[PDB]
């Protein structure tokens, strides 16, 4: 019993962090195989930032001027090539410790793990989740850049997320491994703000199903809707619209706790058009939607 | 900016975790030197948990008996003893992962991080606080005690928890690394009910100068108050009652804001006797208790 907000054990992407520097500017580094994989701002002065052309800038800059450290040795950097907004710096030596791996591209309601990072080396752990804007609502400061997002399938880890940037807004924005943004955000110091936070209305209703499942069950009522008529409450409260693809991949929560979708939906309408009441699901005081469906049947079955 | 609920990076915990197999029950073991911790009931047999001798149980039980297995190798067992409600297992081989460590007996409000693990493998990271009550509010399932809780000071682990028991309210109960619980538990399948869960006030106080750092402000008024007038108004709440030298731990955090601590624990007062109306403050609609002054100074500093 109980339900935390968990993230992945950080281990295997521990011994993957490096500190990378570059003139002035020093952020953290992902060693895979014989490649550094890092912000492409590393390159920039704060002056810079603020309309960089990093073609140009990246001409001036030769493999000896990008210094990789992993803990407190040297790394030699024979090769670099600039892909999309990221930095490949391929290394002589290839990591020791690179666990099973991908690159994958994830979608917004998806969670993650962050492992923040300083001058390469981990100072956190927590659990993310890419929202309908394409932000994060990470924590990160100064010196964080390069900090990766990753999913752990038993010993394969599939880094789906490095961090570059902080919108005036306090949210982060970052990219894929292959240096594509997530959202419409760029590498610059110019007016960004993001869209809508809107809510990952399948990961509320799997925290719903997680707090059934814990014994939490005072918001259970009497009552069903439709896929339509949920849809119209949720669009009301800035809700994702809630598909038949969703209420698929709610099955087996649903039948584990012999609750339909449709009922929970119910339940999820009446906790939005009439607020929780001062009570608690969970522990939390609102309506949590950083756990996916899978993200709870593995927390609840115990997948190592 | 943004704060997270965070954990240390567990890499060099899950170094040493390892599978303690009793007879029919399998739970965790720490490794550290030539040593494995786990929970004593790792001997008894479901039916034995109602009214355990353990002395009696122990007698019965050789070092042949307890099998330990790290990752997918044996360890070889060359003694056993009961320390508390510890078994101690020493094994002929050190653990070449061993950090730096220490064990500790942490204080009701102190938090720490847990590697939740089955079978020997870690499965998720998530941060805990011990509380008042001595209970921790983790999620554990079965085949999840031995897990362990630590803090992490730059290279140095130490260890202050490890899981045995889940009450019928759903909440946890464990030891420190010598075997003894933290509060009145007993590792006893008998009736144990825990006391009330007080809020841990100097940690509601950080992590409002953490919102005050992080841009929610909303919160602040315009009034003071006393030690003794806001503890008045605290023990109505439930609240641990506030001391000077929780005032004189949140010193820096203070000093960084510029917000004196009697100024936010009168803005506490008010949010205590009027609520959030609907707000929330560092997204939490709820007053978070589980970040210490030290943890908040930590992550707005960056403390690798
Ligand atoms: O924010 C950081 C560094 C950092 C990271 N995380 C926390 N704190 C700091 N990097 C950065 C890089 C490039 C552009 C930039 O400005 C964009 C323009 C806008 O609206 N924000 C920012
Ligand atoms: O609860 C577990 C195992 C487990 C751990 N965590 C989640 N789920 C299961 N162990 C256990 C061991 C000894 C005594 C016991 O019962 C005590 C009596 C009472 O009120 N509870 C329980």
């Amino acid at each position: 019993s109980g339900f935390r907000k968990m993230a992945f054990p950080s281990g295997k992407v521990e011994g993957c962090m490096v500190q990378v520097t570059c003139g002035t500017t020093t952020l953290n580094g992902l060693w895979l195989d014989d490649v550094v994989y890092c912000p492409r701002h590393v390159i920039c002065t704060s002056e810079d930032m603020l309309n960089p052309n990093y073609e140009d800038l990246l001409i001036r800059k030769s493999n000896h001027n990008f210094l990789v450290q992993a803990g407190n040795v040297q790394l030699r950097v024979i090769g670099h090539s600039m892909q999309n907004c990221v930095l490949k710096l391929k290394v002589d030596t290839a990591n020791p410790k690179t666990p099973k791996y991908k690159f994958v591209r994830i979608q917004p309601g998806q969670t993650f793990s962050v492992l923040a990072c300083y001058n390469g080396s981990p100072s956190g752990v927590y659990q993310c989740a890419m929202r309908p804007n394409f932000t994060i609502k990470g924590s990160f400061l100064n010196g964080s850049c390069g900090s990766v997002g990753f999913n752990i399938d038993y010993d394969c880890v599939s880094f789906c997320y490095m961090h570059h940037m902080e919108l005036p807004t306090g949210v982060h924005a970052g990219t894929d491994l292959e240096g594509n943004f997530y959202g419409p955000f760029v590498d610059r110091q110019t007016a960004q703000a993001a869209g809508t936070d809107t809510t990952i209305t399948v990961n509320v209703l799997a925290w719903l199903y997680a707090a059934v499942i814990n014994g939490d069950r005072w918001f259970l009522n009497r009552f069903t809707t439709t896929l339509n008529d949920f849809n119209l409450v949720a669009m009301k409260y800035n809700y994702e619209p809630l598909t038949q693809d969703h209420v698929d991949i709610l099955g087996p929560l649903s039948a584990q706790t012999g609750i339909a979708v449709l009922d929970m939906c119910a339940s999820l309408k009446e906790l939005l058009q009439n607020g929780m009441n001062g009570r608690t699901i969970l522990g939390s005081a609102l309506l949590e939607d950083e756990f996916t469906p899978f993200d709870v049947v593995r927390q609840c079955s115990g997948v190592t």
